[PDB]
Parts: C-alpha cells; structure tokens; sequence
C-alpha cells in the first residue's frame, strides 16, 4: 500500500557520501580477519580522552538539582542561559564588541547549520572551499539551493566550489571566484587543518563586503590554533557586518556526545532592506527549537571557567603532542603534510595516487585507518586526513608502524 | 550593509502575539498591583521536579564522563539503541512498531521542523482550528503557504478542520479538502480532546482514501485517563499513513532537559513506493547529531518500571490539581472541556471575546489565563487553563475563582 505524497524534489538532488559507511565497514572487516593484530585508528575525528571531572561534576549537580524545587526548572530561554550566553562572550569575543544577546546557545554546529539555511532559505547561491565539509553543501541541497550533481566534475550545480590546497595556501584565489549571496568558510578547515591568517580574513571579509555577501564561519577548531593567526572573524574590523559564526564545544571540550555550541548574529548584520538579520534568527530559534539540554548547558558553562579552561587546555596539549609524534614521522618518510600545526588534522599528499589506493595500502600492510581525502570532493583526491585524536600508546605504535612501511615500500 | 534578500517565508510570518502579550499583561499588572500575588494559570510548562530516581542516573551517566570506561563522544544520530528499543516495549507494544523505525530527538519543536525540511516547501496541509503554533509556523517557514489572510485569520493554501464542542472536537471530513499532510494533535492543545478509536479509524481511512499521511502528535498521551488510544498505530493500517511524534516534556517534566522521539514506520511510501523512512534517515543525519546523551541516559530511567511508578506519581499530584479546578468551575456554571486526558482544560464563554474575558479574570482575581482567540478562530470565546502548578496556587486560584463567579 502507497501514499500519494510526492518525493521532495531536494531529497532526490541528494547524494548519498558512503566515505564513513565504508571506512567503518573496512575498519569491521579488517578487524575480523586480523584478530591477530590492534587495528589503530588515525580516521575518525571523534575526541576520545574523558571530560575533566571539574566539568562533570557541575553537570551531576546540575541534574541532581532538577529534582529538588529550589533547582527545578522547566523551559529556558530558547538563545540559551544568560550566565553561559555572557560566558561565551567573554571568553571568545572578548573586545571585539559581542553582545551576550548576539549568542544563540545550540545543541552543536550540525543542527545550528541547518537552522542558518532554513534562515536564509532557497532562494540563495552559496560558495563552499573544496574539500567540502559535508554539512555546508548537504544542507543546502536539502534546503533547495543547489541544481543536481555534475557526476563528471564532482561538484553541485548552481554553487561556487572554491579551490583551498598548497598551489594558493588553501585560500582561495578571490580574484577569479564567482559573487554568491553566502560564503561558507571554516578555519582551522577540515579537512586540511589550515587555519587562514589576518591578512586572507581581511580579504575575505573585504570581498564579502563588496559583493553584499555573507559569510558563514565555522570556528569550531580554533581551540586548536597555536600560532597566534586568528580565532574568530570578529577579529577583522567589519566582520560585524558581514559574517555570523558558529562553533561548538564538541572538539574544544569533547561534547560530541552531550551537544553544545553556538552561533553569533551580529546586531550590525543586515539584509538588502536594513533589516537586521538577527530578529528573523530569533524567530528562526522560537519556531525550530526548544533550546539546548540545561544539563549541557551547565557542563559548557564549568568549561569556560578558568579551571575549566585549564583542565581542557591540558587535554589538548596531550592530541597537541600526538599530532607532533605524527607530523614528524611523515615529514621524515619524505611526505608532503600539511596541516597538523593549528587542528588535529593532517593532511597529507601522495601526488599521483588515488585517496583510496593509499588507504588501502595503509589498511592491509600497517594495520591503520586513515580518511581518504576523495571522500571531500575532488579538491581531496590523492590526499588524506589523519588525525591526532587517540591514545598515545596508539600514535606510537602507529608511528612505529608507518616507519618499517614507507621504508619498505 | 548587505546585499542579501530576506527569505521571503519570513516575510509570510505573522509574528503571533500570544504569549509575549501574555506576558506583557502578566508584567504590567504585577507592576500596578505588586500588593497582591498574581497567579498563573497560563503556561503550559511542568513545574514539579523530576524524580530523583531518573536524575540520578543522568548524574551517574555524567560523572561516567570524566572516565575512561564511560567517556561517550557521537552517539547514532539516530538515538541510542537501548533507549530505542525501551520507546518501543513501553509505547508501542504489540503494535508492530520496530526498534529501528525510532527517532530519538531533542524533543517534538526541533522534530517538528525537520519533519517539515523533510517534506519541503511543496506539499499541502491540514491543520486543526483551533490550531497548535509549531505545525503552523514551521509550515510557513519552510514555504508551504501563502500569506496570511488577516479577514479570515488563515494562511492562504493551508486548510484549518475545525474542531470544538459542535462536531466532538472531530473534523467533518465532507468538509475537509483533500491534503498532502494532515496535522492532528490528541490529546489536543489546546482543547485537551483525546479522539476515540473510531474517530483515529476514520481518520486513518480518510488519509488511506486522499492519499495523505498524518502527523500524529502523542504528546500528551500519558494523561489520557479514558481507555482512549494513546498512539494511532492501535488503528491497523495506521502504519501505512502515519508518522507520530512526543516528547518526554510533559510526560516527565523533560521541558528543560529536551528528549523525544519520531516513530516513522517502513510500511510508510511516497507516490513511488520509496520508503519514507530512508529519507527520514538522511534528513536526521544531516541536520542533527543525536539527542545529548546525558538526556538519553535519563529517557532511558524514566521508562523503567521504577521510572514510570514515579513519574506516574508527579502526574497523579497535577491529575489532583485539574480535578480541583474542574469541580470549581463546573461547580459554577461554566462549560469546561478537556481536562480528563489532558492538562489543559478549555472554558467556553458563549457570546465572550477571549481577550475580553481574559481582562476580566484578570482584573478581578489577578489571574493570568490564555485567550483561545490566539489559537485561531475556532478558540474565539474560550480560554485555556492549565492543571500544572503547585497545589496551593490551584487552591488559591479556586478561591477566587468562587469569590468572583458567584
Ligand atoms: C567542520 C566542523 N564544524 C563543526 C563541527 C561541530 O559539529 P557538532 O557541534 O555538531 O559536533 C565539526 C565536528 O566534526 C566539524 O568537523
Ligand atoms: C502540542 C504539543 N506537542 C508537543 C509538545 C512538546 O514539545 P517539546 O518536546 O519540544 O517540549 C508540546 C509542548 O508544548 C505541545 O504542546
């Protein structure tokens, strides 16, 4: 028995990316045949040391209270708590003129990301880096922003894919790039790990400006950085006007389980008619959202103290340390690796090689998974993304691993 | 200044007043007359605490991650597997409802919307009148209809069913034009109606007939005291139409903590015989990555049998607090709907303007109440009441209430 219910048109523009289907099913397949060997894991980008018990332990409080009057509470304020709105303003903005009323606390980017696009609707063209980060493009083919896939070139029609790899230091070549209503941007980037500098996010901002565009910045990453290049876009004079970021505590903290992030509407944000865009993003919240869990919200809160931060910044000099054991290695097998410095991803070239080729290699001779960079989009054929997450024992016996491989070959 | 074009489904939004006036009035009063306690019988949210038996376990599970064993990073988008099956066994009993046609949300809002990104902007709708905001909004948002009609108080291209006293709080469905989506929410918000088994039968052979799916909100189910359906799968073939929504929000004061669930079943097609559950799938993974999972961890104590027993107990105190209300207003000559399966009771003023009642009740007892006349037409000349709150301001709120209607 049918229904007469006609098959959303963006449903069938979809594609389905089977890059992490497969890795897992490779990963169980592997695992099974060899239980003779550990299988290590350089692939998924999930964090895997536990959460400061500092942190924790206000989020045990904070739900042991829910069952007492004095701490029960039902509903919050759909932007999210105040104290953990002015906490995040504070902590990331601080001096570059953000208004805890600018915050609007989410349950994490992925669903903030598809908040914005229902904002911002169908009716608009958007430019993505390449390699693509999945959610940008496949919420906006969901949304109706997009034509069908181009089989033959990998790429969406109707959307501006913006080249970022070694040849322009993965930023893209603004001379020559088509205008669009939004442009998607994330930096620290996954995949590449190149956090852009000062003098590319002025440009950035500059051709935003001039094009009456807007810019989406995904910041997730920047607890990574250590080069002093920047964290947020705010720290461009004029980002205001032109760019709303998100980011999230789940790679900063661990919270990919517990979900908690944000986005920043900047009062000064404007559409064609002077409106500002922040009003219709509270309307966008109020009707597609209840906000985020209070138990989360207590966690994210205890994060941004100055213990928090003390005891979260010691666990990432620890992947800090496991991204170095790793660089190094590679860098001294004669590898092209970019990456690795500002996220806790490398990126590594094996020009003339197909992604998948190397990973297989990889796979059956050391043992190791890793993330084929083709899986990104065409700007990723013959790379791939490594990661710094894990335990240390496990970057070394990688290492140890990757040593008596490439020294074969 | 930017160059960007405001999405026009914006510009259809009518901004409804309802509770942000509510709200101003409540503000404005207290402000006037801080000599006296102003007592809310408005908002619909929980107010007795979650029992420390499923609190705890959401503390254990949170402590668990500052620990190796019990460090726990993306879970399935989709929702834990335990939890899913425990939604199940508990709600779905006997009714053919799979494990794996479970979508465990951060509860009903957010589902909600991505159920509309789902469909998309070109699809058509039912609605009930009177008329819950997020189907209607969400609608509206995600391109589904025209402007709204300010003579008739509807969205152009959307089509309302009423329901009140007249028709049993049932659309006549010679009455209803042929959609692709019919919305029904039992327990109803706002008039706390539960439909019977014959009605959700009808209902079912109404979508078989135009084609239509049902979304079917239950989440309101566990005050439903009759022996009234609780999910519409207890109607054979529902499954083949119906995708059905709730929450633990007012099931267990879950409001604040967000969990829910969808139930999208594999029997249910699009006009090409694809399974609607497969998009489902790509819809959740693409705009979500799961419900929090100290949230799950709490679902999952709330739907053990030490869980319900309970829950089941803070529901009996505001299934007491309705019953006080009840008695006094019909103890005093007014028509009251609702309240049996529902916290929420629906007071008919027969020839009233809601707002203008409300300004009475207001006046004369500083007690806030919600103007049916914000739900749509259909809730022109009622208000909504709601049973949640502590004893002594149900008590208090009767007193008046006696002291004023006499
Ligand atoms: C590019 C990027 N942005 C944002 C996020 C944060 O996603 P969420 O907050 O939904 O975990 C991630 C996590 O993988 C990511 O890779
Ligand atoms: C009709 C209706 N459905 C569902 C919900 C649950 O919403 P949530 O789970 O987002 O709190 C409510 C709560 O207001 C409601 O009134």
């Amino acid at each position: 028995g049918s229904t007469k219910l006609v098959r959303n048109v963006n449903l069938e523009k979809l594609k389905n990316n089977y890059l992490f289907p497969e890795i897992n099913r490779r990963e169980l397949e592997h695992i099974e045949k060899h239980p003779n060997v550990q299988l290590i894991s350089l692939g998924t980008g999930d964090t895997t040391e536990p959460i400061p018990e500092q942190i924790t332990s206000h989020m045990s409080n904070f739900a042991h209270g829910l069952s007492t009057v004095e701490g029960y509470r039902g509903y919050g304020l759909e932007q999210g708590n105040k104290t953990l709105r002015k906490a995040i303003a504070e902590t990331f903005y601080r001096d570059l003129h953000v208004k805890s009323n600018e915050v609007f606390v989410s349950d994490g980017a992925q669903s903030d990301i598809s908040r914005l696009q229902l904002l911002l609707g169908s009716n608009v063209t958007i430019a993505v880096q390449d390699p693509t980060f999945p959610a940008y493009i496949d919420s906006s083919v969901i949304i109706g922003q997009t034509g069908h896939f181009h089989e033959k070139t990998k790429k969406y029609q109707n959307v501006v894919y913006m080249p970022c790899g070694p040849n322009n230091s993965f930023f893209p070549d603004l001379a020559m790039t088509p205008r669009t209503d939004v442009i998607f941007f994330c930096s620290p980037n996954n995949p590449t790990g190149y956090v852009a500098s000062r003098k590319q996010l002025h440009q950035l901002v500059d051709f935003a400006k001039t094009n009456g565009s807007i810019i989406i910045f995904d910041s997730a990453y920047a607890a990574f950085i250590e080069d002093g290049s920047p964290r947020s876009i705010y720290e461009i004079p004029g980002a205001r006007e032109v760019a709303i970021e998100v980011s999230s505590f789940s790679k900063f903290a661990g919270f990919t389980g517990v979900r908690l992030g944000w986005s920043i509407i900047p009062d000064e944000l404007l559409y064609s008619n002077g409106f500002p865009i922040i009003n219709d993003f509270h309307r966008i919240v109020t009707t597609s959202f209840n906000g985020a869990s209070n138990i989360a919200q207590a966690g994210g809160l205890a994060c941004l103290s100055s213990g928090g931060l003390k005891e979260i910044r010691s666990v990432n000099n620890y992947y800090k340390e496991n991204r170095k054991i790793l660089m190094d290695t590679l860098v001294s097998l004669g590898l092209k690796v970019y990456g690795g410095v500002n996220a806790p991803y490398l990126w590594v070239h094996f020009k003339g090689s197909k992604s998948w080729d190397v990973f297989n290699e990889i796979l059956e001779n050391t043992h190791i998974i890793t993330v084929p960079g083709s899986g990104f989009g065409p700007g990723g054929e013959e790379y791939l993304r490594i990661s710094g997450f894990g335990r240390r024992d496990h970057i070394v016996e990688a290492s140890k691993r990757l040593q008596n491989f490439f020294n074969t070959r």
